[PDB]
């Protein structure tokens, strides 16, 4: 694929992909030129980052230009806000501007808002309303695990240990520079650390929960490994000279419409194990950066809660006259269902928005608890499942809104509410009342 922009993108029913290389030396000369021709036409735009840290520094790149920052929450005509401020105007019946433009960055962004976003600009690009470029160095549909790069890449097939080693392993601890190691979960990362610190290496790990405070120490490169999950797929970047990639996740996975759990290891698709590889290759400079990978790399993930959330979030956003909004065209393969199957009305639909609003439950869970007639301060569905006992150490009782010490075993059981403590926590004050 290319990475040019030209003007004649932005006539209506255009939807591009540009295919850029890993770096700030094209997004952040290109994004403004896009911005600028839409002020040129007069085209009511909308700027789509995945994250906060891209949004800042999308908002950099446009500096002194008339640009309107929007959060959950006269003269621009140009709106940045994240792919998931979309997604929530658009589920909470909130006016949005009709935009002729949006500029998706980071379109491969496999997250329930996203995909939904996706969804919805495709069909009105497909419909005449507006046109869309999607910026991804990999695009949905591509299966392709070592894209173009900056710089020439050395793709090492390799033994990759998944806890710590005394013997073998010399190419990891000989290596002069700097390495992100990518692994499933922290406790895998943890063993890793400890065994480089027990080499004399400096590791930074790099995680959901400790991402903010570690991310910038990494920033003045006073490190030899960067030890992350997949948090750093996405809006991380680092002075590193090789990445060392597992090739193995752990995801969240519907099991029975009736359990989601946490499952991995498994194995990353083929555009993760890009992103991964993407942390190095950045800079034409630097032309022995390596990437070690171990295991393989699969496409089949229909499985994933993400798809079906998705799907729940694409049903429910509205659309004139019988018209079926459907997802962007190569991520149609991933939903199974009928079209408008999740679709709620009234009473329901507002609760559904309301638990994910205001009750931080997932996508997946809020869906369950709607469907099933069940109002936003109605909190009974948490106590009078069967077998779906949340355990703290051994049984978690919780002191209602009105009265009883009701033991804690919801209908439906979303191991992202009890994977944490903050998580639990924040589950236990909503079975409450208290939030």
């Amino acid at each position: 694929g290319s990475d040019a922009y030209n003007e004649e993108m932005l006539r209506k029913r255009k939807l591009t992909v540009l295919e850029l290389h890993p770096g700030a030396g094209k997004t952040r000369k290109v994004l403004p030129q896009i911005i600028k021709d839409c002020i040129q036409k007069r085209l009511r735009t909308a700027v789509l980052a995945p994250t906060r840290v891209v949004a800042c520094e999308i908002a950099e790149a446009l500096k002194g230009l008339p640009i309107r920052y929007l959060t959950p929450a006269g003269n621009e005509i140009v709106d940045v806000m994240c792919h998931a401020t979309l997604t929530q105007k658009l589920l909470t019946p909130t006016r949005v501007p009709n935009y002729q433009v949006y500029i998706m960055d980071e379109a491969h962004f496999i997250d329930p808002a996203s995909i939904a976003a996706r969804g919805y600009i495709s069909t009105r690009v497909e419909l005449g309303e507006a046109a869309a470029i999607f910026m991804t160095a990999t695009p949905p549909g591509t299966n392709d695990p070592f894209p173009d790069s900056n710089s020439p890449i050395l793709d090492v097939e390799a033994q990759v240990p998944d806890k710590a080693w005394s013997t073998g392993y010399e190419w990891i601890t000989n290596f002069t520079g700097r390495t992100v190691w990518f692994v499933p979960s922290v406790k895998s990362g943890n063993e890793i650390a400890i065994c480089l610190q027990k080499a004399g290496k400096r590791v930074i790990q790099l995680n959901r929960k400790s991402f903010d405070t570690e991310y910038p120490k990494t920033k003045n490169n006073e490190w030899d490994f960067v030890v992350t999950t997949d948090i750093s797929e996405m809006g991380a970047n680092f002075g590193a000279h090789r990445v060392i990639d597992s090739r193995k996740c752990v995801k969240p996975v519907i099991l029975e419409d009736d359990r989601v759990i946490l499952n991995g290891p498994m194995a990353i698709t083929s555009a993760s194990a890009a992103q991964r590889r993407g942390r190095i290759g950045r800079n034409p400079s630097q032309i022995g950066d390596e990437y070690h990978y171990g295991g393989a790399t699969n496409e089949d993930d229909h499985d994933l809660a993400n798809w079906t959330e998705a799907k729940i979030l694409l049903d429910n956003i509205y659309l004139p006259n019988g018209l079926v909004a459907q997802m962007y065209q190569p991520e149609r393969d991933k939903v199974f269902t009928m079209d408008g199957e999740f679709r709620l009305r009234g009473e329901e639909r507002k609760n559904f928005v309301e638990l994910m609003r205001n009750g931080d439950l997932p996508v997946w869970l809020a869906y369950k608890v709607a469907s099933n007639g069940y109002s936003y301060q109605d909190r009974s569905w948490c106590f009078t499942g069967q077998t779906n006992n949340t355990i703290l150490e051994d049984e978690v009782e919780v002191f209602t809104k009105t009265g009883d010490r009701k033991i804690l075993r919801p209908k439906w059981m979303d191991a992202r509410v009890c994977c944490d403590y903050q998580a639990l926590k924040s589950f236990k004050e909503f079975a409450a009342g208290k939030r």
